[PDB]
């Protein structure tokens, strides 16, 4: 109202394109009247401002250094060590990551994996290393384009998407931008965002991308993107365009030991502005993996070992009399309460029908079992989770199995006809390729109608052949890794999967009892306590 | 005239960074436009008042001391049995956090619990023990972000946000500033302010929290943030990093008898100027509450001993009959009226086929009257009460492990398709959105099939597995508060919990009689009546 | 009520008045009242069964305010009916005439001449313009079993 005329002069003063000037000017003879009692000249003010406010003509450092960017990923994170190679071999390689601009093959660099691990971790260290700013946002909850791309103004309460809004939120128009949470975008309320990330696909296409709010293409032409595929069981088909996906699995409990003494602790202590008043000893962080953190990642234990360094910063308030103080096994009880979780499942007692598995989760890796009763009825199935298709045929293949081999275990002779079966998964969705722990409900099926207990210490994951036969399944690595962080050791596996052992580090071919199997009564007779 | 020379000399009194006080004076310098008119000198002004009566550099003495803290939760508070120790915690953290090493870092204090639990005395407490000022800022119907941060300054008409409005107030700029019910906002009109309270509620973004009536961002680098939500479930997700939630669960009866005795009576007496001139007996203090109130927290309790005082009041005020008066158990109905909620649950004559289990509602811990109709029919359960199939799977759950005992509780040898079951849960979707009272619906089950009185005053909370284990369930306190919040003395709880049970103050623990079970074969045994 | 408005409130129920306290109250200052306002100062007899009937049939707001315009409105006929001459020095109203001074009878005396209807129940509630009924009411048609509500409620009355 009174600063439009040195907005006049603010527009050109920013280097802006010509169509946004002629927009502006479209929207500027409008001008000369009066703002309250009139919310159409507030919008339109709005949209004015908004002219200037949307970020024009910046840059960044063009950085790309190969030792930088090895040291940047080496010595701040512990661990890796593997995926950083991959990440090099990509990168330093990658010349065409941004600044050189060609139709061809430019993947956007997908990274995979649970929550707990660094992949964000990862996009912060990259960004440092390439001195590009950094900045995520949440995409979970969101499923419109309107909410993406800008809304329509016609009224005062317009708004531009989250993705022009936090490119406000920097000071520069060539960032490199991580997409958390990007894996909930489904096209069921006002057109596919999956079609706006689509434009924004391209490295020349989102120069092209026209928002809402805005009605001019905006400049994404050295723009990267990275985006966080927490889930590991179905991606976006319309996006696998410029793919080349980048996996980090489950860790090590020595792996996990080991980030915690070095690079997790210390930051921990940091943060409560100790000097090292506090100690940890290595067989006490290892009880702080086992029976408090049933996770995949990195992330709980970070909230636990703050809660250690609060509880230990509460007790040296209490008096000044600590040099040192080394926290062992024996007190941590006395700074966490009760253990929240078994060191191991060798206590479990054997179920009857119960199994243990290893599940797809959006979490990667998991542990998880399955219960099975054996209720009279008419032979029926009934299943838990709304599931997906896939379990439904493996728990089908079982029953196959189990009819033609009723006198090999003493199963009854007609359990098909008398006797339903109730049968609970933790994960139902399973948007996975196959059963990712049909071989479990199996297992569970044959205990449960056997009438007899079962071994609660044996964890195992693939899919059953309607013949019988173990079938092979990928992520096999990711599933020990979740089954060794809980300590079970008896796994048993698909005789196809050797391939998936080869790659196994050293730390996790020691403590564990790998079984190969080609044959469904092999894994159940090595888990059935009687064989009748 | 003067006035323009007045505003000149207040705002150079009055302090503030460079650039605001350099900008403030220009817009100063943009004066002498119409004031009788259209705002173009007023707002201006306008805009000069917001500048100088907002603090800047204006602070209180902090804490230098947990003594003092302990002290203060100590007296004037009853104590709040296991919060003793986190606040302290929390304010050892800070305490030692004083090297400037906050940003990024320092969570706030998220105050989960029920309006009638002490919660903002808890933050009245904590204010006067570092000397801080205090400032209430209710969140629970705000649904714009200029709410919360500014509105465009170029007209009459708009104000800044709620926390512009507290930061005038309070003379100074690090208070003590608590968010009321901040989990209860929703976006349904223009934008969305869960973003605000990201970038206000962080520090390393509070100092970068933008406002819109004043276009500076002002700097929120100091104020020691507290919040009270009720609900850990509605929060949005981003507004989780560096959320630490601080749970207040309900109180037991004697806590409430003790803590009327001490702090909330006398202030009646005090409120009703009747100082010293009427006594309550203790035997009268606990009939108003076991009769009166059905909360969580004691605010039921001041209402009800105000109209007790009031009453008193207009009593004595019609004519004095000696020096101090008197009340016991058997004339409180002579000041309050009819005692609406039986005082003990022994003489409620055990029902048909209803249950009665635990839950945690955001409101208070209280009861879920869990009916059961058992109407013949075809065989289906239809489950009403506004709640997901997790409620349905463990009805599923329930009548699997019912299936597997049909004969040992007299029920039919077939009724999954015999009898229609229709299942009233009185909105058990909950904090603990899931399962956390399948026993309870598993014995409702029981009653309404077996027709046999489901026993009355044992109020039970757990969950049923498919098997028919029953596993633990998390929160073993806010359910034995709910238990003990209508006078319930017998306690069904799971077995594997018993380690998480012992770890309950003794205040919940005396006055409760928890009967431990593993399975749901021994629950129908206490709640059945009869044998059969 | 605000929520913000809701702390330090103590609330003062005052529902409706009932029909032999609306006949007193407009015998003891009500109808003075009026037959004040209008100008009227003691030439006007009227029956309590004439109060009764302006009472149930020209009125189903809670409390006096109907009854204020109906009982102006009596006012004013008398001022016809007195002011052409004084006819009669105390003019009594009995139930016959009040038609004569208002208009129809717009509702009916008592609910007992509804004749029980096949398919309707009368329910009871507060809505905070004044209380009054809730004539619910439900249709049985033959097809294959399912419930809708109608009338914007909540699903509270579905359950
Ligand atoms: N593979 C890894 N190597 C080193 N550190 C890791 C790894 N995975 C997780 N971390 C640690 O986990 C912590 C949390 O990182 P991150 O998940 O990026 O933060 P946020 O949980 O806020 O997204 C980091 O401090 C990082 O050191
Ligand atoms: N230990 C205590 N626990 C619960 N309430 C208390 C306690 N001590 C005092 N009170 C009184 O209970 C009332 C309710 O407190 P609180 O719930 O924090 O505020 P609000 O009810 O406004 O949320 C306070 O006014 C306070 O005077």
């Amino acid at each position: 109202l009174s600063d439009l005329e040195a907005l006049r002069k603010k527009i050109e003063e920013v280097g802006m394109p010509e169509a946004v000037k002629t927009k502006a000017l479209k929207e500027l003879d409008r001008l000369e009247r009066m703002q309250q009692g009139s919310p159409e000249a507030t919008v339109a003010r709005t949209y004015l401002d908004w002219l200037t406010e949307v970020p024009w003509s910046k840059a960044d450092p063009e950085v790309l250094d190969i030792n930088h960017t090895r040291q940047v990923l080496d010595e701040d994170h512990y661990g890796l060590k593997d995926v950083k190679e991959r990440i090099l071999e990509y990168l330093a390689v990658r010349q065409l990551t941004q600044g050189l601009d060609v139709r061809n093959k430019a993947p956007i660099l997908v990274l995979v994996g649970p929550p707990g691990v660094g992949k964000t971790s990862l996009g912060r260290s990259i960004a440092r290393s390439m001195n590009r700013k950094f900045h995520r946002i949440s995409l979970g909850g969101v499923r419109d384009e309107a909410e993406i791309r800008g809304h329509r103004r016609t009224y005062i309460g317009a708004m531009p998407g989250k993705l022009i809004h936090a490119m406000k939120q920097v000071g520069v128009i060539n960032p490199v931008i991580l997409l958390d949470e990007i894996d909930k975008m489904s096209s069921d309320w006002r057109g596919d965002p999956a079609s706006a990330m689509l434009e924004v696909l391209d490295p020349e296409q989102n120069n092209t991308f026209t928002d809402h709010y805005l009605d001019v293409p905006y400049d994404l032409s050295k723009v990267f993107f990275i985006t966080t595929a927490n889930t590991l069981q179905t991606i976006p088909r319309p996006l696998l365009d410029r793919m080349e996906v980048i996996e980090i699995p489950g860790y090590t409990n020595m792996e996990k030991q080991a980030i915690a003494r070095q690079y997790l602790w210390p930051k921990q202590v940091r943060e409560s502005g100790m000097e090292g008043r506090i100690e940890v000893t290595d067989a006490a962080i290892l009880r702080v993996i086992s029976e408090y953190t049933r996770e995949a990642g990195v992330r709980g234990l970070e909230r636990e070992l703050g809660k250690i360094a609060r509880k230990g910063a509460k007790f040296w308030l209490e008096g000044a009399w600590e040099g040192l103080r080394t926290i062992d096994a024996s007190d941590i009880p006395t700074y966490l309460g009760i253990p929240r979780y078994r060191p191991d499942k060798a206590e479990t007692e054997p179920q009857v029908g119960t199994a243990q598995g290893l599940a797809w989760t959006p979490v990667g890796g998991t542990l998880l079992t399955i219960e099975v009763a054996a209720v009279p009825g008419s032979g029926k199935l009934s299943l838990t989770g709304q599931l997906g298709e896939v379990m439904k045929e493996s728990a089908q293949a079982a029953l196959t199995y189990l009819r033609a081999h009723t006198q090999d275990y003493g199963l009854p002779e007609d359990f098909y006809n008398k006797v339903d079966l109730h049968v609970h998964v933790p994960d139902g969705a399973t948007p996975k390729d196959g059963p990712s722990a049909g071989i479990t409900m199996a297992t569970a099926i044959a205990s449960a109608l056997s009438r007899r207990p079962a071994r609660m210490d044996i964890a195992m994951t693939g899919e059953v052949s309607l013949r019988g036969k173990v079938m092979p399944i990928g992520g096999v690595k990711e599933k020990l890794l979740a089954a060794h962080q809980a300590g079970i050791h008896k796994i048993v596996l698909p005789k196809d999967n050797e391939a998936q052992l080869e790659e196994l580090p050293k730390e996790v071919l020691e403590g564990l009892e790998i079984k190969l199997v080609e044959d469904v009564g092999e894994v159940l007779e090595y888990l059935l306590l009687p064989e009748p």
